[PDB]
């Protein structure tokens, strides 16, 4: 009861699903006991800033994100999908389109995510960086759809001949939407990296919210609710990792910089 809690969400799932954002806010302000509030900004990089500040409590983040600022930023937990906390970036294309590999995506319209996405650009910004070229020699245009949901529209839309998204996302729609989904086919699957994790402020790590919620988190495969809240999204529940977890993002930012 003693006030607000402000928990931050991205589009690192499918945060359009009003339903689970419903879902979500009632099994935390239960296990919380104080009313939690769901955020969201339009960009990743806006969330970050509210959460590095510490006026957000915790929120689901990007893996990338979280590196960047590994320093004033500390892991609460991290989801498990489908047995293992990890996940691959998809580098998608239309579904009839013949091509061999990513070499043939040269001068196609591309689709990014958000450019502090790891799955829905340094993924793919490795892949360029490596041969030498960035986003602007290499393809005719590229722009951000803000959103990984949003990649696979642009790409099944025919808005754009291909596109950089969370693997995650592409087969949990590949179920709750699967027509559209079906407009796109996988061209190049990423090596795995560690899953978006939930995160906090480092200098408030000693915190009696933090600990409530990592702690929802923990059990939320131990309610009514918190079951069918991981149904929704499609994960097994979350567990606890260390930074390490993150090492295989951390190494292609430093291939990205080396690289340039």
């Amino acid at each position: 009861r003693p006030g607000v809690i402000r928990f931050g969400l991205t589009p690192v799932f499918l945060s359009n699903d009003l339903e689970v954002l419903d879902e979500l806010q009632a099994y935390l302000t239960q296990a919380v006991g104080q009313e939690v509030q769901l955020i969201t900004q339009r960009t990743y990089q806006e969330v970050t800033a509210l959460l590095v500040s510490g006026n957000l409590e915790a929120a689901w983040i990007c893996g990338y994100p979280f590196m960047k600022f590994r320093d004033e930023l500390d892991l609460v937990a991290t989801p498990l999908w489908r047995g293992k906390p990890v996940y691959q970036s998809y580098l998608i294309v239309g579904r009839d389109r013949d091509i061999a590999g990513f070499e043939d995506c040269q001068g196609d319209i591309h689709a990014f995510s958000d450019p502090d996405s790891n799955s829905g650009y340094l993924v793919t910004k490795t892949y360029l960086a490596e041969r030498g070229v960035s986003e602007e020699g290499f393809f005719r245009k590229s722009f951000f759809t803000y959103g990984h949901r949003n990649v696979i529209r642009a790409v099944a839309s025919g808005l754009a001949d291909s596109g950089s998204v969370d693997g995650y996302v592409w087969e949990v729609m590949k179920t709750t939407e699967p027509e559209l989904v079906a407009k796109t086919r996988v061209l190049v699957k990423s090596g795995w990296h560690g899953f978006p994790p939930v995160a906090a402020a480092a200098g408030q790590r000693k915190s009696q919210a933090v600990a409530r919620i990592r702690s929802a988190l923990l059990d939320m495969n131990q309610e009514v609710l918190g079951r069918s809240v991981l149904t929704r999204l499609q994960l097994d529940g979350f567990v606890e990792t260390t930074a390490e977890s993150y090492d295989s993002i951390a190494a292609n930012m430093e291939r990205v910089r080396r690289l340039g």
